[PDB]
Order: C-alpha cells, then structure tokens, then sequence
C-alpha cells in the first residue's frame, strides 16, 4: 500500500503533477529535496519501521487523515516518513541533528506541534502555531488592513489572537458625518465573516472598561439576534487588577470609549489606575455596578464556556518581554503572552515533551522512577529545534518576520502529566504530585535557558535582550518572589545568562496538545483525565489494574459506561484505585489552580488552563476566579466546561 | 425659523462645535469660509428669497430631511443658502461664474446629483455619483485590497460597479493547498457584508461564460439558503455578442473558471469570439445548452427585477475611451462606461438639466415652443460646472484620483422628459415626441462638446485625447454609422475638436434622477409617468384638462385610485388625453427601445434603461432584450419591472 524506500517517497512527493490541471505541484521544498538526494543511503537506512506500530489505532488514524501527504487522496508517506521529512525540514543539511530528532520523535520522547507536522519539509513550510495581532488603527483603513492580515495568516495554519481595545464604542462621534460608530459588534461580523470564507479560529481580546463589553462577552451564545453573535470567535476578557478589586469591594466600574479615554491599555499596574481613576473622576465614562458586569461575565461562562480570562497585570508584571513595551493580548489558547504592534505580529512555534517517556523501572525492586537527567536532555534537544524552526519559518506577513526575528520567542509544553501520575502510583491531588509537577517544570525550564544560553554563545543574544529582565539575571521565579524548587543549579545558568546572553525572550508556554497527544496516545497537557473511558476504550492503565485484581468482567464494564469514565462508589474497587484513577471533575480545582500556580513559577508566558465545574453555581465560579486571580496567575482560566 | 444672512449663516455652520465632545466639527471647507466673507455684500444680496417657493411640499420636505446643513438636528439652511453654497463650492474666488450658476439653479434649470449637493462647499467635498472598481488580482491578497478600497469609497457617497471576472471558480486549483476555491458566491458575501457594515449600494458584474454564473445571477432571490444569497449587492451581466448569438442559434454555451481560461475580459469583439471558440475547442471548459443559461437569467429577471443587461461589445466599439483598454464594467446605475483596471478606478460627476424649463409659449397665438437656443447655452454652464467638480473635488482613494485626473469624464443628464411632452400636448408614443426626443439629446450633445473644447482651448486637452476617436474626428454617431439630425453644426465642431482638442473624454450619461427629481417636481429622465396619481398627488397637468373640460369630480378621483394611475377607459374622457397620459405600462416597449436608440447616438456613455413589462411572459422578454441588443444598445436593462 506504501513504497518502504523514502528518498523513493521523496521523489514521488516532489515529482507530483496535479493531473486535473496539468500543473506541478512539488510537495518537497528544492531544499529538502537536494539534501535527501545527496545523502540518500544514510538516510534510508536510518529508518526502522518496526516504530510505525509505537501508535494506536486511533493515533494511526488521526496521522493518516491529517498528517501523512497524499498523493491523488491516497496516503503516501508512512509515519517514520513524516518524522524523518519533518527532522530535515528542521535542521537541513545538520544531518546529525536530523537524525537525533528523527530518534527520539520516532521512540515519541516528543513532538512538534500540528503545523510544524504538516508543513515542516515542504515548499511554504509554515510551522508556527501561534499569532498575535494588533488593531492597526481606529480607522476604517486600518480596520481593513488588519482584516486583510488575519485572512493572509488564516489562508495557512494557525491561530489568531486579536487585541482590539483601541476601536471606539457604539455611539462615538465619527468627524464628518452626522452618524455615529456603531461599534465593535458589527465590526466583529466583518471578522467573522473573514474566518468563516478563507479556508473560526480567532480569539478576540478586550479590557473590560470598554463600553461594548455587555455584548461583547455574549458573541457566542446560542440564541438572541442572530446580528449580535459572532459564533465562530472566541471573546477573552484581558482583566486589569483594579477591576477585580472593584467587584470584591463591590464598587462601581467606569466604561469608556477609547476615543474618550486614551491610553489605557497602553499601561497597566500603578499607571493604569492612577490614568483610570482621573479618567473616571473627570466624567468621561459611564459608571454601573461592578458587579453586574461580573455577573454578566459568568453567566456567558456558564453558557458558553467562554470569555476566557487573562490577567493583564500579571502578564506584564512577570513577562520577560516587558522592555518591548505593553503587552495587550494572549492568543487564541491562552498559552502566548508575547508584545505586539501595528507593525509586529508575534508569533510562536510549538512543541510538547512526552512526560511518560522518563519513566524506567531502573533501580532495585519493582518501583518505577522518574529520569530527571534524559528529561532536561531532551528539553534541549527540543529547545534547539525550536530554534532553528524560526530561522526556517515561511512567515505570512511581514510583521510575524519582523516580530520573530527580533525577539526569537518559543514555546515548550508537555503531554502525558495525567499518565505519569498514574504510572508512578500519584493520586492528582496527592503531596507526592504536587512535588513531581515543580520538579518537572523546574527541569525543562532549566533545561530551555541553559540550551538557550548555548545558543546565544555561538550565534548571540536576541537582538532586543539588553535592558530585559532576564539580562538583569531576573529569571520567571524571582518574578513571582520565589526560590526555585532548587534540583537544578540557577545560579550558575543566570551568572552564564547575565554574561552571555540568550537567544531567545521566552521559552516555555504549556499549550492544549489537542491534535499531537492524540497522536502520541497519551492524555492531554497538565490536566487530569475528563473520564476512565473515552467505540469504547478503557483508560489501559485501570483495566490492568482491574484485570490484576481479579475484578474486571462484564459488571464492571457497565458501571463504567453507566457512571462514564468514573470509578467512585463501584462497590468491590480498592481505595487505592479511587484515589488513583479520580476524573477531573472529581478533583477541587482548588487544587488543580494550586498546580497551576505551582508549575507558573517556571513557565516564561502562559498556560492554559482549562476549568471542570461539576454541579456550576455563580458563587463557585467567583471563587475559583478569585483564587487563580490572588495566586498571581496569568491565565485565570481558557475554556469553562460543566456537567 | 432660520437665519436669513447668507454669511451669517455660513458663520454658524463653520464655527460649529459638537457640544457632546468639544470638537470643533466646520460644515464650510477653510477655502469657502474665506471667499464667502471676502464678498459677502455681493452675496448675501444676490440671493432671490422668493425661490423658496418654487418647490413642491415634497420637494422641500426632500431637501429639509436629507439636503440641507443641520445645526444639531435643526435645519440651519435655506434651500437659497444651500444653492450658493453648492455655486461657490464649484465655482471658489469666480464670484461670476458662481452667481450665475446660483441663478439657473434657483430658477432651476438644471441640478447637480446628490453627492455635490450634500458635499460641495464642506470640508470633505466629495461629489462624485460613481465609482468603477477594477477586481485587483486573483488572489486574498487582491481581493481584500479591493475590499478595503470599497470600503473606503463607501464611507463617503455615491455607488460601486465592481467587475470580479477574473476570479476564479468553484472547484479551482489553488497552488499549496489540497482544497480548490469555493469560487465566488463566498466571496460576494465578504463584499455584502462591508456593504452593510460601513455606512449596500455595489453592483456587480460579470461576463455569462464564467462557471459560477447560476449562482451569480440568482444573489437577490428571496428564498433558498441564506449562504448562497447577497441581497444587498445588484448582479449586472456583462454580456458579449457571441453569447446572444448562441442563445438565438440555439446553440451550445462553454463555461471556463478564468484561470483555465485567461484573457477573455481583455478582448471584445472578434478577437473575444476567435479566443473563446478556440478555448471552447480546446477542453478547457463545460458546455452546455446557451438556452439554459438565457432561461434561468429570465427567471432571476422575472423574479428580482436583475441581473441587469450591459452589452459589453456594443460598449468597447462605441466608446471614445477605447485607446485606453477594454472597458470591464458598468456602473450602479448602468449609465457609466469608463474604464478601469487595479490601478485606476473610473469616477463620475453628474448634473441634470431640467428640460421643461426651456418651454416658452413665445410665439404668435397660444402654442408652446421648444427653446433649444437656452438649453444649447445652459448645457454649456453644465458642462463647465462639472468640469470643475473634476479639479476641486475630494478624492476617497488614490486610484480614482488618478484616473480622473487622466481622463476627466463628465456626465449630463435630464429630467422632466415626460412633463415636457406632456406641456407640449405630445404623446410620449407620437412621431412629434420622437423628433423632440432627437433633437433635446442632440442639442445637449453639441453643447456639451462646445464648452469642452473652449476648455480645450483655455486649459490643453485631457492627457490622453491623442489616439481617442474624438481626435480622428469620430464623434458618437459616427460610431454609430448614422448622420447626426443635423439641427447644429458639427462640421465646425468636428473641425474644432480636431485642431484643439476636448478637455473631457466623456460628456453624456443620461442617470436615473431619482431624488434630485423630486427636489425639482419633474417626472425622473426621459421615462414615461409610472402612474397619473402618485398622501394622492394627481398628475398637475391632467388635472388641469379634467377641470378645463368640467368632467373632473369625485367620480372621476375614484376611477383614478382605482385603476391606479390609469385613465384608459375612463368612460367620458377625450381620446386626446387618454393618448397624452398614456402610463409607463400602457406604451410599447418597442416604442421606449426606439426612442433609447434614437438618443444613445448623441450619449457617449449610456442609458439607465428601466423596462416596465405589465403580464410578463419569457417570450415577451426574451424579445425586448433581443430587440434592444440588435438597436445596438449599451445598456440593454437596467432593472425589469412588473405587475
Ligand atoms: N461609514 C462608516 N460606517 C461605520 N463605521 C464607521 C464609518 N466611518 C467611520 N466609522 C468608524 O469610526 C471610526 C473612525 O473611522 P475613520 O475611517 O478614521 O473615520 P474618519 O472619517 O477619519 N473620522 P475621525 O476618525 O472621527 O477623524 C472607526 O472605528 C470606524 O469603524
Ligand atoms: N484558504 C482559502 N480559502 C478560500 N479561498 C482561497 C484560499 N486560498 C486561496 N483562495 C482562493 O484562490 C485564489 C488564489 O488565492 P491566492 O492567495 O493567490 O492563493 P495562492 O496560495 O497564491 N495559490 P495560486 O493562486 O493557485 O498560486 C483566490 O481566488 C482566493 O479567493
Ligand atoms: N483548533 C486549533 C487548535 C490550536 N490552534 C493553534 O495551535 C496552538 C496549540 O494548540 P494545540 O497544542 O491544541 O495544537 P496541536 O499542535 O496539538 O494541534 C494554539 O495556541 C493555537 O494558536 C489552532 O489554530 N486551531
Ligand atoms: N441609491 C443610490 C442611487 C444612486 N447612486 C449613485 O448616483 C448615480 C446617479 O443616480 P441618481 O441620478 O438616481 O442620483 P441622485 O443624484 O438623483 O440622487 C448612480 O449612477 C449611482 O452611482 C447611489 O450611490 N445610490
Ligand atoms: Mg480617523
Ligand atoms: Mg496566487
């Protein structure tokens, strides 16, 4: 069904003709081509195909549907092809990088995110995952020349973040008509729109005291005036301190236009409260209760799962990009929390560490434990990648070049942390979790910034790095006010960093995972099981154990259907079991807002930290908000999901 | 009510200050402001106060709601102020030019469209109708810069004719992608929804061998599935000979995407007809029954009143642009037939002359003449009016600037067609109705070209009159292979032109009139009355004859609400009136074809050419298009109505 020879893949891949057309259409780069060519025994040898059977059937499945190229509808490339096409596409004529990446990709130590597996090896190789974009201007011009940006970057992969506090509110005067701006809904159709003709995926970001709030936050709900939606976007809400001090003192809040109010979300912190408060003195806005906005804002959470929330100050306060200026958006996962501008569009490759993979039963006695030493190793390995993806990058548009180039950021996550847990014995929510999540993000944050550190040794610093925290030897957990876990030796990394320099702002963004640890076969990215069974397949590690236990039959069976995925209150199941095999809606998200809080320490830009209410009542939902929001969070929260 | 003082007036409007933000918002540019206060004594006595009067109630309320200056929701100008304002705004520091031009329009023997009548004299004069929008390239990156442009356009007054030929169809290859296009009915609806957003108004064009034609044609039906539709845009069809011909043939029809196709907009004629049939030849398209199109177009016809019908052969032989390129488009109102390509964009400013004006019962006994001395000098006013709209006008974007700079076309225009006949006692189907009908347009042609080529001769000829057929001595007629009527000399004319060039490319477009109409009380542009009886308004003119006879009662309103408009077979009323006040309905539309081939020999550009079917069956259609394209007509339809 597949020729096994790849320079053979390769030839019939860059050879294609579209025989509808008559028109060639390579699926190589004359790049990667040429360097197949000229090493191609080294190459086809270093294959094994045995590895194709690493995967499950519906990790198989989801390579062959999306991943593996096609030549006429029928797959072409077998899935060591794939790696091998995308450790070239990385590295180039660095065979001996190609093919250490093409190891430990194909043994799934890691992965590269969705478009880097797409499009790395390949004429356009576009493999950024990640867009953040400005508003250009309040002007028709600039409204129409940033829509014309997001449909050129949605024309490829990709997602897009979109700040847009600077456009004027329904109502406002507009100099010379006798007409009104009728404000951001209609203007947020037209981007809908957009997505929806070039081949959703947006998110939008605004500060609350922005006067289209109330409609704002209601753009994806599922009924009213179909005029007032905005279906396929999704709102995030990017949330100064002083407004959630406002609604706990249970005080007014004050909306503006920002044609009334100029430069608000141009300053945050002590600035923006000084600027805010004289604004709000001086009669320019519109005064309600605090409250019934936030009331507003959580039943749109409830019914929509959306807006996301993202703490504007803790954003700027603790990122290593504050020297560029204001940070006024995350992206459409809420993981990116980079600078942008009219002229700068941000943009971030991804990649994820399969956290299972240190595990070895190495030692005396069945005890497995964890390979902290291979983890920081293959971090590396990973941060070089990431790396040399910039330098290969096809970007879009102008701006995401000029971003990239400047500030070099990238974006390191994981998968499997579910998996982990429940391979080494680790209830979610037990002491011993706690302490293994600091250590993992401890070491690959580590990790990241000596790699990068070597990095900027042989080829320098990124070219915006004097004057940044990080030159200052202030790296993300003296940010936060605190000693690192301490497994890893800093102060000689940050003595290397103060002199030397790193080659890029930010490193470490733990990202959703969504398509790439479906492929790997493991659970997600940081979050805990959504249930033990997800046509029907048992969570492996509980069917061992309940295979083990001389307990699984047909019984069973049902009472996992029946309760889906949850093994609590199933009569003749160990405790052990109970505590080890908790779904996430089972877990106080206390304690998952704890973890989250814990790992933040080491995590350079954000993560994205989905929420599970069970039984979601008003009070509940503030108290979780709260208690990210006082724990210093970035992301308070990315998607809300109930039931 | 209101000020009287011209410049106290003027004062006010440029001192105004939006009170709810403290701008200063002038409604007078700084140029006007400084002539009006220069010469204010010559002014402000100039204006005849009495001229107030000579507007209908309807006429006036149509000034006062949407033409006159308001001063915070109040009307802050006389209808007086605002003619002088419009006169000063053409004319600036000619103080003479512009008080002649305050007197013909006061005693209203012409007006300028909407756009300089709301925008001459004002900070952003923008007083241009129309706008011919080139498609820029076939690719996001074209379209969404024609989007912005339209946009832009939009912002200010008057209306687009977009040609999108050259975009690609359903189905189509994209280079980098395994998906094709979803053609063009997506992409039209990206172009709705900027319609809507900025404060319809676009019409579209397209040539009948493009794939996606079917769908094109049906965008205003008012069933069907919401994504298929446009319902604020107008589809025009752009149609070459050779698909008439087919269609009559009863022959076959190939449809081609552009891309497998090229060059098929950028040829007419024979070269079109030897391209096509080789393309058609050749495999690169699907062919199907031409009759089927020709029935499907009917249908739209029938049902929405569009596509409209341009003839785009009978447009590119017949024009005097046509040393520029092959013309792509007609306009909103299908009058225009400029040319137009992604770096220019064709403009026009238009102006009415009001043809009942020049009636005098002068003469020996009670009859009424026809002065065509008076309408031969106020056309000349007209002409030298909208030549300098060109220069002092604001453009929205640099395309059109360029463009009109270039070419510098004009449009004329008429009203009150059907009153004069009416004043005149002749039937709009008489042999004495045809010979006026001759000579007004005839008049109004030689004109116009007089008082361009004393520009000419003041100010060099347009920069590119040298290869146009005006510069061989081919005016329109000639084009035609007709001799002119011969009632003005265009020998010396021709002779004139010759030597000294014109210094407008285009002079003649006769427009819909449909507000500036009614601010005047004239029936709309060499159309017939729709109705006799339009809160119930009887007809002046027959009203005056049904009382003069004695038969006018109650009894004879009723028979007039109740046949709406209609006097045919009112029992006791002289045929000579029944023959004069004959409705658009009960006059063969072979007649209203007749009479727009007469006159389209003296019309440089074109016609709007509404036809008006009363029990409309395929066949009656099928024969009037037919009809109309086999005159020779530019503009074959404009809309179709029915009932
Ligand atoms: N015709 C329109 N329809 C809808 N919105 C408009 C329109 N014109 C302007 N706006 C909005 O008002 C804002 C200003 O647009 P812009 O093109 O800068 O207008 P302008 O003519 O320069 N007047 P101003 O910006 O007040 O000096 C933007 O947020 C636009 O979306
Ligand atoms: N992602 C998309 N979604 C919808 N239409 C598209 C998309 N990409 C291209 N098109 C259409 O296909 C045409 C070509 O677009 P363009 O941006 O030139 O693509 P391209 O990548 O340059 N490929 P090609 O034009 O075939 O060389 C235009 O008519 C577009 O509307
Ligand atoms: N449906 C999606 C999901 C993610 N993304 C982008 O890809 C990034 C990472 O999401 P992910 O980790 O779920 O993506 P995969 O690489 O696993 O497909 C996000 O931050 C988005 O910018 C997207 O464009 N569309
Ligand atoms: N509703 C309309 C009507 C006309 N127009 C433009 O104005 C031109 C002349 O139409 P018209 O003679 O009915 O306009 P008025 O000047 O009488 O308002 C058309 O060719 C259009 O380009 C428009 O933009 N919107
Ligand atoms: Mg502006
Ligand atoms: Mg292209």
């Amino acid at each position: 069904q597949t020729t096994k020879q790849f320079s053979k893949v390769v030839e019939d891949l860059y050879r294609y003709v579209n025989a509808a057309t008559g028109k060639p259409a390579p699926m190589i780069s004359d790049d990667v081509y040429n360097i197949v060519m000229e090493n191609k025994d080294k190459l086809n040898s270093a294959i094994v195909y045995d590895r194709d059977f690493q995967y499950s059937y519906f990790g198989f499945k989801t390579l062959e549907r999306s991943y593996l190229l096609r030549i006429n509808g029928q797959v072409a490339e077998r899935p060591q092809h794939l790696i091998m096409r995308v450790a070239l596409g990385i590295h180039g004529r660095d065979i001996e990088a190609a093919l250490e990446t093409y190891n430990l990709m194909s043994l799934k130590y890691f992965t590269h995110a969705s478009p880097t597996l797409f499009n790395a090896g390949t004429p356009k190789p576009q493999m950024s995952s990640c867009f953040l974009v400005a508003m250009k201007e309040d002007s028709i011009e600039g409204i129409y020349d940033t829509l014309k940006e997001c449909a050129l970057i949605s024309k490829t992969a990709g997602g897009i973040g979109l700040h847009i506090h600077n456009i004027r509110s329904t109502g406002s005067y507009i100099a010379g008509t006798n007409g009104t701006s009728n404000g951001l809904i209609p203007m947020i159709r037209v981007f809908n729109n957009t997505a929806r003709y070039v081949d959703g995926a947006f998110a939008l970001y605004l500060e609350p005291w922005h006067a289209d709030i109330f409609d704002f936050i209601d753009i994806r709900k599922n009924h009213g005036k179909e005029e007032i939606r905005a279906r396929d976007l999704f709102p995030a809400l990017w949330i100064p301190d002083l407004f959630m001090k406002r609604v706990e003192e249970n005080g007014t809040w004050t909306l503006f236009s920002p044609t009334s109010a100029p430069g608000l979300s141009d300053c945050y912190g002590d600035e923006f409260e000084a600027l805010y408060t004289r604004y709000e003195k001086e009669g320019r806005g519109k005064t309600i209760k605090a409250q019934k906005l936030w009331y507003s804002i959580l039943e749109a959470q409830t019914e929509t799962g959306t807006p996301f929330v993202v703490y504007k100050d803790a954003c700027n306060r603790k990122s290593n990009q504050k020297n560029l200026g204001v940070i006024k958006s995350s992206n459409l996962c809420c993981e990116i929390v980079e600078y942008s501008a009219p002229d700068e569009t941000a943009v971030c490759n991804l990649a994820s560490v399969a956290l299972p993979a240190f595990i070895e039963t190495s030692e005396d006695g069945k005890t497995s434990t964890y390979n902290f030493k291979k983890l920081h190793e293959i971090a590396k390995v990973v941060t070089r990648n990431l790396n040399r993806v910039i330098d290969r990058n096809y970007y879009p548009v102008e701006e995401a070049r000029k971003s990239n180039m400047r500030h070099r950021p990238i974006a390191l996550g994981v998968q499997g942390l579910a998996d982990t847990f429940m391979l080494l014995r680790l209830p979610f929510d037990s002491e011993e979790a706690r302490l293994l999540n600091i250590q993992i993000f401890e070491t690959i944050y580590h990790a990241s910034m000596e790699a990068s550190c070597e990095l900027a040794q042989k080829d320098g610093p990124y070219e915006t790095f004097q004057g940044s925290p990080a030159s200052q030897g202030i790296l993300q957990f003296d940010m936060w006010d605190q000693k690192p876990y301490g497994m890893w030796d800093w102060d000689t990394l940050r003595k290397d960093i103060m002199k030397h320099g790193v080659r890029n702002s930010l490193t470490m963004a733990p990202m959703p995972t969504a398509s790439t640890s479906q492929i790997l076969g493991y659970n997600e990215c940081f979050e805990p099981v959504t249930s033990n069974m997800y046509f029907q397949v048992v969570n492996p590690y509980l069917l061992r154990d309940l295979v083990d236990l001389g307990i699984w039959d047909e019984g069973m069976k049902q009472y996992l259907i029946t309760q889906n995925g949850s093994i609590q209150g199933l009569p003749n199941v160990p405790q052990e079991l109970k505590d080890l095999y908790k779904t996430v809606w089972e877990i106080s998200q206390k304690t998952i807002i704890n973890m989250a809080a814990d790992r933040s320490v080491y995590i350079d830009q954000s993560h994205s930290l989905n929420l599970f209410l069970r039984a979601p009542t008003m009070g509940k939902l503030t108290s979780m908000h709260f208690y990210g929001w006082k724990k210093g969070l970035k992301t308070g929260m990315y998607y809300l999901r109930t039931q």
